[PDB]
């Protein structure tokens, strides 16, 4: 699996691919505007994530700090970031097929565009300007807009039961980004493409 994590923002962003316990490839990269970062994930790999990281500060030694994505204050993150993110979900190789999405259930900080290099499938996009029109009690200070489960840690937001509603919150990332989930439980908006498939993650896909 071959990812080309392209930044055509106006803006500096810091790419960062990551699994959980792992990271993928390097794990992390400086994305000046245009540039392009072609990285390899390890076939199979199931839950990994892709995002983007903004106002990053990093010392001669890989550690300091994001205002949106910090991933423990590592340049080559080896755990996913803290939101507000908006995240790039893919799991390869599961029983002969890919299956990939866009997840705005821990946020928004860039808008985004999974879509597949190889043919077979379509690509998902979520690129609407949510920061600026994100709900007040949502609006993360550092930039960004947060997800309501990160604001309020109520067990109706996380869905910590498995049973859970959409919210007013959920249904506001849902109608400007239909096509990316809104909360845990969302009518799910996978694409599924041909196993051993690549794909391209496009921040700011409309500048």
């Amino acid at each position: 699996a071959t990812f080309e994590i392209v930044n055509r923002c106006s803006y500096t962003v810091w790419a960062a691919a990551s699994k959980g316990d792992a990271a993928l490839d390097a794990g992390g990269r400086q994305l000046n505007s245009g540039e392009s970062w072609t990285i390899n994930v390890e076939p199979g790999t199931n839950g990994g994530k892709i995002w983007a990281r903004t106002d990053c500060y990093f010392d001669d030694s890989g550690s300091g700090i994001c205002k949106t994505g910090d991933c423990g204050g590592l340049l080559r993150c080896k755990r996913f970031g803290r939101p507000p993110t908006t995240l790039a979900e893919f799991s390869l190789n599961q029983y002969g097929k890919d299956y990939i999405d866009i997840s705005n259930i821990k946020g928004f900080n860039v808008p985004m565009n999974f879509s597949p290099t190889t043919r077979g499938c379509r690509g998902v996009r979520c690129a609407a300007d949510i920061v600026g029109q994100c709900p007040a009690k949502l609006k993360a200070p550092g930039g960004g807009c947060n997800d309501a489960c990160t604001v309020f840690q109520t067990s109706e937001y996380c869905c910590t039961t498995g049973k859970c509603g959409p919210t007013e919150y959920s249904r506001f990332f849902k109608r400007l980004c239909p096509d990316a989930f809104s909360y845990v439980l969302d009518k799910p908006t996978t694409v599924t493409c041909p196993g051993s498939s690549n794909y391209r993650v496009t921040f700011c896909p409309t500048a």
